[PDB]
């Protein structure tokens, strides 16, 4: 029937849960547990209405349900749709449902809890990019939308512990592809790059590259994340097989960084090794070729749940 707003109208929480063994609190670092208020009032919602809310800068639910219902007493008289941005979109929703036991007599309350992870980066995708520069470290105010009616809520985000004078890596799942998006980027030079390598091949057959989606660039400084801010061209030479990806540049800018970015398949996405090819010869003469493997592991996935409180009336 009708479209009603204004649904969840409190941002309760939002707190941290490291899923695995981060050195850091970043908005990039899973999982965040958004606990939102909600009702749903009888008399001027029915069955059947529909309600979206409009959630920026978040990557997807850390969650392997792709729906949560919104449940006041064992009884559910909502139900809502995940819609992760991924890659897709800068923003993530969820677009719900009421349920049929919402009679005109009954008005239901409560909070939702929603394991989400944000978006700060780590493709050349406009999509990364433009979320890259969504969050600092230290004190933000994260808003969600619910069609024009707004619910913000401040929170602490901390910067990475990785230094990002040396080389830097990071991986993310994407999974309505089964997809894994990793980075790399070459450790930095300064004044500017006069030559290098740089690439990741799979290791033991288990990685495949999807040559089709890569990203290669150079950025003009990093975000407090260790991820890409903007991607340009500049002279390099690409080998990208299924097996792996590697390019040979050359004539870099001071104060930029080279990366490459793209998909891949791997057997177990919560344990799988590349090897990392490495050379860099500065603006300077400091010619090093370092190749290095480096093993990637798994997220400890959470629930999305509520609670509630119902009146008859």
């Amino acid at each position: 029937g009708k479209t009603i707003t204004g649904v969840f109208n409190s941002f309760n929480s939002l707190t941290w849960s490291n899923a695995a063994t981060y050195n850091y609190k970043g908005p990039g670092t899973p999982t965040w547990n958004a606990v939102l208020g909600w009702s749903l009032d009888g008399t001027s919602a029915s069955p059947g209405d529909t309600f979206t809310l409009n959630m920026p800068c978040v990557f997807m639910f850390t969650t392997s349900q792709t729906s949560v219902d919104l449940t006041a007493h064992g009884v559910k008289y909502a139900t809502c749709q995940f819609q992760a941005g991924e890659e897709f979109m800068t923003f993530s929703t969820l677009t719900c449902t009421v349920s049929n036991t919402l009679t005109p007599s009954i008005k239901a309350l409560g909070t939702v809890t929603l394991p989400l992870v944000f978006n700060v980066g780590g493709t050349g995708s406009s999509v990364d990019l433009e979320d890259s520069k969504c969050f600092t470290a230290g004190t933000n105010t994260v808003t969600f939308n619910d069609g024009g009616k707004k619910i913000s809520i401040n929170v602490d985000f901390e910067r990475s512990n990785v230094d990002p004078k040396g080389y830097l890596t990071d991986s993310r799942v994407i999974p309505s592809l089964n997809k894994v998006s990793t980075l790399f980027v070459a450790p930095q030079c300064a004044n500017g790059y006069t030559s290098g390598t740089m690439g990741f091949a799979n290791t033991y057959g288990d990685v495949q590259i999807d040559c089709s989606n890569i990203h290669v660039g150079i950025t003009k400084g990093l975000n407090d994340w260790n991820y890409p801010v903007s991607s340009e061209s500049f002279s390099y030479t690409k080998t990208c097989s299924s097996n792996g990806i590697f390019i040979t540049y050359k004539n870099v800018p001071a104060g930029y960084r080279p990366f490459v970015d793209a998909y891949i398949s791997a057997t177990d996405v919560n344990s799988y090794t590349l090897s990392y090819a490495n050379e860099y010869t500065c603006a300077g003469g400091y010619w090093q070729r370092a190749p290095f493997t480096l093993r990637w592991t798994g997220f400890r996935n959470s629930d999305a749940g509520s609670n509630g409180i119902v009146i008859v009336a």
